[PDB]
Parts: C-alpha cells; sequence; structure tokens
C-alpha cells in the first residue's frame, strides 16, 4: 500500500505539473476549453485525493480495532463486559436471564454495526471514485496529448531554426564577397584613373 | 548562434531519451514497426548533427578568412601578392602587362572561387537537411505520440490500483467481521453446552 502511494501521488503531482504549462470564434472557444479543462481537473484531482486520504486515515484507526478487540471472540466479550451497549438495544434484543449470553447477544450486534460502518465507508469512497474517474481519465488523455503536441512542435522547431541560422550565415558570406567585390572593382577604376594621370604628368617633362 | 545549438542538442537528447523507453499479426507487425522507426529515428538525427557541426566547423574558420584578407580589397590584393594563384589560371586569365591589374585579377578570382566553395557548402547542406527533414519530424511525432499514450496509461493506471487496493482493504475488514461472528456463535455454542453440563452435574447431590 505505502508503495501504491508513492506512485499515485507522483501521478497527481506531475498532472497537476503538466497543467502548470500554461501562459478565430473556432479557437476562441478551444482556448477557452484548455483552461476550462484544467481548472476541472485541478478540481476532479483534489477530490480523489482527499478521497484516499480519509480512508487510509481510517484504514489505521481500523487496524487497531481487529488487532485488539476485534481479533478473537474472548477480548471482545471482554471488550462488551467493560463497554457494555445502550440500555436501549440491551433491553429490546438481549433482554436474556444469562448475563454471559447478553454479553455474546452485545458482541453479535457489535460486529454487526461495524460490518456496517465498513460498509458504509466502501460506498461513500466509491460513489467520490465514480462520480469523478471517467471525467478524470478523460481529462488526463486531454492534456497529456497538450502536453505531446508542444514538445512535439518545440522538438521540430529547434531543428528548423538552427537550419535557417545556418542558412543565413552561409548567404551573409556570399552578401560579403558581392560586397568586397564590388568594392574591388571600385579601387581598379581608382587606381586606373591614378595611374593614367601619372602616364600624363610624367610625359610633361 | 551558440544558444540555437544548446536548444537543437536538449531536443536531440531528449528525443534519443525517450527511445531509451524500450525493453496478433496485426500486433506483431505494430511491434516490430516500433523498433524499426526508432533506429530510423538514430539514423536521421545521427545525419542532422553531423550536418549542422560540418557547418559549423566551416563557420569558424571561414569567419577568420572575413576578418582577415577578404575583409578589405587593400587586405586581399596584400594577401594575392604574398600568395598568388596557379600560373595556369593567371596565365591564361590574368595575362596583362600591368602587374597590378594582374593582382586586382587575381583578386577577383579568388573571390569567384570563394563564392563557389561557400556555395558548394550551403547546397551540400541543404541536401542533408532535405532528405532527413520530413522524415525525421513524422517520426518524432509518432514517439512523442508514444511517449504520452504509455504516461497517460500509467497516471490512469495509477488512480485505479490504489482504488482497488483501497476496495480489498474494506472487502477484508467484512471477510475478518465475518470470520470472527462465526467463531464467536461457536463459542456461544461451547458456553451453552458447558452451562448444560453444568446444570446437570450440580443438581446430582
Amino acid at each position: 500500500l505505502k508503495q501504491l502511494d508513492s506512485t499515485y501521488q507522483e501521478t497527481n503531482q506531475q498532472v497537476l505539473k503538466n497543467l502548470d504549462e500554461i501562459f478565430n470564434e473556432m479557437g476562441e472557444e478551444d482556448a477557452l476549453n484548455i483552461k476550462k479543462a484544467a481548472i476541472a481537473l485541478r478540481g476532479d484531482l483534489a477530490l480523489l485525493k482527499a478521497n484516499f486520504e480519509a480512508n487510509e486515515l481510517f484504514f489505521i484507526s481500523e487496524d487497531v480495532i481487529f488487532k485488539t478487540y476485534m481479533s478473537s471472540p474472548e477480548l471482545l466479550l471482554t471488550y462488551m463486559k467493560i463497554n457494555p451497549l445502550d440500555q436501549n438495544t440491551a433491553e429490546q434484543q438481549c433482554g436474556i436471564s444469562d448475563k454471559v449470553l447478553v454479553l455474546y447477544c452485545e458482541g453479535k450486534l457489535k460486529i454487526e454495526q461495524e460490518k456496517q460502518n465498513i460498509r458504509e465507508r466502501l460506498e461513500t469512497s466509491l460513489k467520490a471514485y465514480q462520480s469523478n474517474i471517467g471525467g478524470t481519465a478523460s481529462l488526463i488523455t486531454a492534456s497529456q496529448t497538450l502536453v505531446e503536441s508542444l514538445k512535439n512542435k518545440n522538438f521540430i522547431k529547434g531543428i528548423r531554426k538552427l537550419m535557417l541560422a545556418h542558412n543565413k550565415v552561409f548567404l551573409n558570406y556570399l552578401e560579403e564577397l558581392d560586397a568586397l567585390e564590388r568594392s574591388l572593382e571600385q579601387s581598379k577604376r581608382q587606381y586606373l584613373q591614378e595611374r593614367q594621370s601619372s602616364k600624363i604628368i610624367v610625359k610633361l617633362e
């Protein structure tokens, strides 16, 4: 049982952690729909958690009963001697001359009372579970699909964006060489100007 | 760029990490299909990684060129003075009386050579990318869907299994009280036997 809890509680935290990842008329109703589902799933999980915690509290106190005065007939009858029933029920159901048989009768009633207390708690636990489980499951499935979808988009985006950056670097080298080449043709043009000037000047004595 | 890498490389590791989660004729071809897709995605990612690494190596060495002898016409012409072209090309394309114009001609050729070297590398990078990206994307989507699906099944299983364990605990208390009650009726039956014996014996003097 102790293990089953830690598994349940990691599931619980992690699903909630997933939900924390958050912040035309078709997409309006969707954008709402997502966050309505998130608060709906927080509620669901809160109710299921409280219900598991209620049972586990009951189990601790109940286990002690089955170790002590519900552990054997002898201990039951000793316990009933010390803790008799309301004279109300003892008159009506256990009105017997034999005091020992009264003790047996009271023991039987106490067992029936405890059976009932356990039945009631189980039925309560089943209803809490049953009224949240189908919606909870759907909502977990929905949000995992969202987690998946976003991660997936980000993995692929991470590959594209680097590739586009690499292409920009390559194309930039080409831009730079074009600039360098036009700048060199211009330097050539000025050299040719300077040397045709120098030719003319030197010729003149 | 440095950032874009770390994002890409987390994507890379995490997708591979996902794949590490691993180990009627309809389900035969599926069970194979999953692991064939996994090795197919390892290959894809290995090729894309090598291609990004090849470019980033080239960028380091290339950036130095554009800082040094491709940074200006003056430095180019100084560099060409020190490192002239093969006399092969210099004869055929730069056969000029003016040694300075030969230097300009050679500079222009060197720029054209570098443009070509960059074009070739870009086209190589585009082909490596283009021949793996569509399959890689599909396969990432497929495996995320598997990651999602398994997690989802385990979250919900984690809730059911605890609930079933709680129901077993409740029902066990009921089993125990039934046992206790039959055991008490039996203790009563023996008391009644012992006391009817005691009644008979005491009466006899």
